[PDB]
């Protein structure tokens, strides 16, 4: 599943909602430690909509457990990610994954 260790405590409250935009800033690293992206470096923000399955299963079950201003240390293991497959060219068969995501904002 999705293991979430925090970096930065939320203000405890406000946590995205059903029919919200959630909108952070992240880093994806391969578990060996090879980095594959980061919304940080390209200076824009991040959003995808709750219950929608618009990213992987482990990016929205942790975002959902966030609150507001919190930043967290995501470890997906390969169930909650792309499993078998990987992601073509990018993230290989039973990739654990982790991501450094903030909730920014909820829209
Ligand atoms: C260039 O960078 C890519 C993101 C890259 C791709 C490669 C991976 C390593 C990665 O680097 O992100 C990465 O860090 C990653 O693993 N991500 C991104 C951050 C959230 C977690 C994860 C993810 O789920 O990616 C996603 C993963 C790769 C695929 C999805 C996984 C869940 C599954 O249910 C979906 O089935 C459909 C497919 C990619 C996304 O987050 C993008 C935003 C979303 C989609 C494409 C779909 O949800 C699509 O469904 C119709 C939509 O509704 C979108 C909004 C429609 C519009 C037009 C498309 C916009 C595309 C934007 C693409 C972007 C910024
Ligand atoms: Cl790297
Ligand atoms: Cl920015
Ligand atoms: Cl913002």
């Amino acid at each position: 599943g999705v293991e979430i260790e925090t970096i930065s405590p939320g203000d405890g409250r406000t946590f995205p909602k059903k029919g919200q935009t959630c909108v952070v800033h992240y880093t994806g690293m391969l578990q060996n430690g090879k980095k594959f992206d980061s919304s940080r470096d390209r200076n824009k923000p991040f959003k995808f909509r709750i219950g929608k399955q618009e990213v992987i299963k482990g990016f929205e079950e942790g975002a959902a457990q966030m609150s507001l201003g919190q930043r967290a240390k995501l470890t997906c293991t390969p169930d909650v990610a792309y499993g078998a497959t990987g992601h073509p060219g990018v993230i290989p068969p039973n990739a654990t994954l982790i991501f450094d995501v903030e909730l920014l904002n909820l829209e």
